[PDB]
């Protein structure tokens, strides 16, 4: 659902702009 994805969106770009 859109907290899902929100959710992994935010985790997985958050992370991968991490490094």
């Amino acid at each position: 659902a859109i907290v899902a994805l929100v959710v992994a969106i935010i985790i997985a770009i958050v992370v991968w702009s991490i490094v």
